[PDB]
């Protein structure tokens, strides 16, 4: 009897993204051709909180669960290095990113989202399984149809994993975590808090928890207070701003449940003409324009700092094989060194590296057939994941740039470094570096070399 290979029965289309606790790739079964996303674990990078019987346990159930608005699990895997997991593939994005696309949004349109997250956490709390990590990144919609299901992610991971303390993989995880989930006491009321500050945010627009950077979200949070005092609040009725006060409870005990919950006036009233809330898909734009440029600058920064690791790297093992020293390596040793230096989640295959060395000889015009110069292939191989980054990140100051001006103002720097946790005098230290004239705004180059900075560079 044989140990089941990940690698046997699936092969990586593509990278669907960057998720909680590892890479997600894009994968298809060799033989039966499914498409599956697959959220890739590293054992170095992640370490674990229970024992492996706790886990496959884990797993054997989540396979037998079923509901509409919980993702699907097909599979699970393990190796040496990394757990494999296997799960259905949805491809309408993210529901904030779905809502801020729209020209209208009422309370109608929000009681029918909070719904289906309430049904899904409804279903998995009699299961005894809690997410409590639960944010709007983590509800993603089945397809690109109007009328798109959500579809809640990474339910079960973080009862058996622990959390990255690094702020790139912890932005806006802040504003959604329940008071007691910080003190150590949780249970699954903590997803009825996590669920009521989404609510609270689909409705103004805005956190009910907020801050100028990681820990003054925190202590907000931990404090437990807020108000509808903001003029989007006019707009509301009383009873969603009931549930909002018996989800957003402070005592867990106190809190209502997410059956509860389904049973409230507020979902059963608006889930069967009601004013747009165009205040608040003003404000979510906003917001989800900022979370996403403070990811996209901390991913770049991380890009950068790898490609500087990994580039010299593979260098120094490509010399090592050079054993002659004249420069001069074929492709089956480029692929034996790139093997040995990825010893990217989507690399894990032998096939995987082959094609990836051939995309970068085919872009640099090296025939594949002959002998190569390494430190030339080696420059190409880096630079085209360096080009990738700064296209990402680009993008992201585009649509933070809604005006159209070309420039980030001071202020919003301010707001943008906040969120991405940088420290204020050493932004401003590098801003001072890079803008001599005292315009108070920054190009897109500019912000791009203030990030180059601040990764030591
Ligand atoms: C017991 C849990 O086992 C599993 C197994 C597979 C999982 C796959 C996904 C997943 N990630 N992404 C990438 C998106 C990129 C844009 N930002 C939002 C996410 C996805 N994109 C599409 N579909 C997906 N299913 C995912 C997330 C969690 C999973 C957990």
């Amino acid at each position: 009897h044989s140990t089941a290979i990940f690698s046997d029965r699936y092969k990586g289309q593509r990278v669907l993204g960057k998720g909680s606790f590892g890479e997600v790739i894009l994968c298809k079964d060799k033989i039966t051709g499914q498409e599956c996303a697959v959220k890739v674990i590293s054992k170095r990078q992640v370490k674990q909180k229970t024992d492996k019987e706790s886990l496959l346990r884990e797993v054997q159930l989540l396979k037998q669960l079923d509901h509409p608005n919980i993702m699907k699990l097909y599979e699970f895997f393990e190796d040496k290095g990394y757990f494999y997991l296997v799960g259905e593939v949805y491809t309408g994005g993210e529901l904030f990113d779905e809502i801020i696309s729209r020209k209208r949004f009422s309370e109608v349109d929000a009681a029918r989202i909070i719904r289906q997250v309430l049904s899904g956490i409804t279903y998995m709390h009699k299961n005894k399984i809690v997410h409590r990590d639960l944010k709007p990144e983590n509800l993603l919609l089945e397809s690109k149809s109007k009328d798109a299901n959500i579809r809640i992610i990474d339910f079960g991971l973080s009862t058996h994993f622990e959390a990255s303390k690094k702020m790139k993989d912890k932005i806006g995880t802040a504003y959604y975590i329940a008071p007691e989930v910080l003190h150590g006491t949780y249970d699954e009321k903590c997803d009825v808090w996590s669920t009521g500050v989404i609510l609270y945010i689909l409705l103004s627009g805005c956190p009910p928890f907020n801050g100028a950077n990681e820990y003054d979200i925190l202590k907000k949070v931990e404090k437990g207070k807020y108000t509808f005092e903001l003029p989007q609040w006019k707009k509301v009725s009383e009873s969603a701003k009931d549930l909002i006060r018996k989800m957003l409870t402070y005592v867990p005990s106190m809190r209502i449940s997410a059956r509860d919950a389904l049973d409230h006036e507020w979902i059963q009233t608006y889930t069967k003409d009601v004013p747009s809330l165009d205040n608040a898909i003003l404000n979510i734009r906003q917001f989800q324009g900022t979370q996403k440029l403070a990811q996209a600058a901390l991913l770049y920064m991380g890009s950068k700092l790898t490609s500087q690791d990994e580039t010299k790297e593979l260098t120094a093992i490509f010399h090592k094989m050079d054993k002659n020293g004249d420069g001069q390596l074929d492709r089956a040793e480029l692929i034996e060194g790139y093997k040995e230096l990825m010893r990217d989640a989507s690399m894990l295959d032998a096939s995987a590296v082959e094609h990836e060395v051939d995309q970068v000889l085919d872009a640099v015009d090296f025939d594949k057939n002959g002998y190569i110069e390494y430190s030339e292939f080696v420059t190409v191989a880096m630079d085209r994941k360096t080009l990738l980054s700064r296209e990402r990140l680009e993008r992201a100051f585009r649509m933070f740039d809604s005006d159209n001006s070309g420039k980030i103002s001071s202020t919003e720097l301010a707001t943008i470094f906040g969120v991405s946790d940088v420290d204020s005098e050493t932004w401003k230290s590098v801003l001072s570096e890079v803008d001599k004239n005292n315009d108070g705004e920054v190009d897109f180059d500019e912000f791009q070399q203030m990030l180059l900075k601040l990764c030591g560079n």
